[PDB]
């Protein structure tokens, strides 16, 4: 019947649209500096050798399918907790910390932010960063808790605004929720140095709010998994208790698998257990169990010593590629002549770069070149490449000077 | 911090804690009736052989790792709406039907239900049968939905309480939402008749309820497909748009690897793309897109003809597996020199069934004979094997005569 009259047609998405755009054209030169997901040097995605070894060997077994429990593999999870407190860690070694396996980074922080609507009895305001991956909206807004914003990002210098968010944190109306970037900031690509984390920390601890860590990166931001953490754990260290997503999308190219975790920090042990029996009974009427390929993959890499040596050279690979790609631009661009400063493009950390480029600059670079990106000034380093730097610097140099 | 301090342990599951039970019994003719996964003659998990094949397929093809659209893989959103609608099937060939990939069954009726609460703006009540799956409470709860109840099942005669239930749907305020099983209902086993599905259909159109069809068995019930989803076609030709659930756990075997979908009958292809577009914004934020496993190896299965005519003789085999156990398990009791009446253990279609025992005599069964099942009187006829159906119906006998 007509049950579904009133229902209108909902906005489209810029950067899909960014996409379809891409497909079209017919230039052969085009550029799709919108993608958000890596890809090798021929412009190719990318799976990556250890990854293809564990499935082989998940084949060569003879597995079963049968169901996981409701918060995932144990040798999973465990290890997920391991990979991101560290070993000698004492949240992990005491086990005072609940980890449960989530459909990737989205769905760890979904589960969290309904477990934060549910036992956070504290607030209801959750704390962005200006700006944060665009996703982070809905996800707390349907979850139904409200958003509110620290100043991050400053666009004179296109580096970080530590003056505007230490002065907005110190702000925070005591017991709320901050969200964190751990590493490589999506979308800008701009982290804050060790010094300016350990302040972060102190007013943190201070004005006692809950750390919302977002740990989408580790290991692919600088090449260095322990790197990566630090100010996850500088602040457990420090004694504050975080809460954290994981996702292992990126650091193992595990995209459509889907594995991630989502991670309480407790008291103890027995909270843990306490807090973990919730966490079962949010997550059972939201899809029962959480996939099991893309967890019997990574798990196999964690735990097989010999799969860990290789996934670590590999994903050091990865970040390697995309820092040489930083530098490349930059150095490409002086050599076009260009007066301008940009050191924050190599300052910047991660798959994704705020040029600083302003709309009509991006407009231009579309129709003149067919390079194609949002209208923020952002791009995603992944889709550059040894073969076409030259002429992404050419045309950078082109709608800038 | 103390932040969890006030978190509780959540409450113990019962189903959970038959298996954990039966674990630690050391009778070496015990049996688990509380599975609620298929087992094969010989008490272990099948995975098919047609899906060891599409793996192996997938796998010599070499396929990347890149993320699904947000609606999922659509070979395999089509194939799916194909199987349920029927090929030369009026909605299917007109397009008015919209379908999505979601986690399983659990996470299409999740996502279907949150559909709901959006944009249903005729009601919020969800009528359940008495009784349903256990997870459908806090399915629609969770979503924000209230619930209500319809009489279904007769404990009196162990079969369908037509009388109760006309008379009660009838009363069922117009435009509510009532939720129905396909076939196999879920746990009592006992399903309408074609002749009652009718009448069921012409009260269901008359009230203008909409109906929401859960299919979690189709193949698996009956061992045909067509047969299995004859009730969900008759009520489309009844002019009846439903909304469905489908599931590819049990009839694939696809258990851990997630397979499913959400499909909406809308009046024409035209709404049917604004319901697609508000169902993209309800999944984004839930888990971006779906995990891509299962629903490549469902969609292979679909779509190769000589896979999908692999697969049919498998589901046969295991329907027929079942239907096999019932009949013998009757059989035997009779011989035993039972004198209840046990054709409702016929009559009763699927994997689960409500057998009439009492909790007093399904405990002598667990103390003394070693066979864990609900306290409610549900089996699970996968539990049951061709060398343990007699030590079955000789207890049965004991704890009833
Ligand atoms: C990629 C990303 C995530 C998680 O993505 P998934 O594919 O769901 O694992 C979470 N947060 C940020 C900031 C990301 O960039
Ligand atoms: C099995 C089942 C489902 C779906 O199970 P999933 O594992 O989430 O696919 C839904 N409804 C009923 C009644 C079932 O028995």
């Amino acid at each position: 019947s007509s049950w579904w009259s009133h229902v209108e047609m909902g906005p489209p998405d810029p950067i899909l649209g960014v996409t379809e755009a891409f497909k079209r054209d017919t230039n052969s030169k085009k550029m799709n500096l919108g993608v958000g997901a890596y890809r090798d040097d021929n412009g190719k995605p990318y799976v990556l050798n250890c990854v293809r070894k564990a499935e082989a060997m998940i084949a060569a077994k003879k597995m079963d399918k049968e169901y996981l429990p409701i918060a995932g593999l144990a040798d999973f999870t465990r290890a997920s907790a391991e990979l991101a407190l560290g070993e000698n860690s004492e949240a992990f070694k005491s086990g005072r910390y609940v980890t449960v396996q989530g459909i990737s980074g989205t769905g760890s922080l979904r589960v969290g932010a309904n477990f934060l609507q549910r036992f956070f009895k504290f607030s209801r305001d959750v704390y962005l960063p200006k700006p944060s991956w665009g996703n982070h909206t809905p996800i707390f807004r349907d979850a139904g808790l409200q958003l509110q914003a620290y100043r991050y990002y400053d666009p004179k210098t296109c580096s970080l605004d530590f003056t505007g968010a230490m002065e907005d944190i110190s702000k925070i109306p005591e017991k709320s929720i901050i969200l964190l970037h751990a590493c490589a900031h999506n979308p800008t690509g701009v982290d804050p140095r060790q010094e300016q984390w350990k302040e972060l920390a102190s007013v943190v601890k201070k004005r006692n709010l809950l750390a919302y860590f977002d740990m989408a990166y580790q290991g692919f931001a600088s090449g260095d998994i322990n790197r990566d953490a630090w100010a996850l754990r500088h602040f457990i260290e420090q004694g504050i208790d975080v809460v954290l997503s994981q996702s292992y999308a990126k650091n193992m190219g595990l995209y459509g698998e889907r594995a991630g975790a989502f991670t309480v920090i407790c008291r103890d042990a027995e909270e843990a257990k306490r807090v973990e029996s919730q966490l079962k009974i949010l997550i059972r009427p939201m899809y029962s169990n959480p996939p099991m390929n893309g967890a019997r993959i990574a798990s196999l890499i964690l735990n097989t010593p010999e799969l860990r040596k290789e996934w670590l050279v590999e994903v050091k690979g990865m970040a390697d590629r995309i820092i040489s790609m930083r530098t490349q631009l930059v150095s490409n661009l002086k050599k076009e002549g260009s007066s301008h400063n940009w050191q924050h493009i190599t300052d910047q950390i991660g798959m994704f770069c705020f040029t600083g480029l302003k709309p009509e600059q991006v407009e231009r670079l579309t129709k003149e070149f067919s390079i194609y990106m949002t209208k923020d000034g952002r791009i995603s380093v992944a889709g550059v490449a040894s073969s076409n730097v030259g002429y992404l610097a050419h045309a950078i140099h082109q709608v800038t000077k």
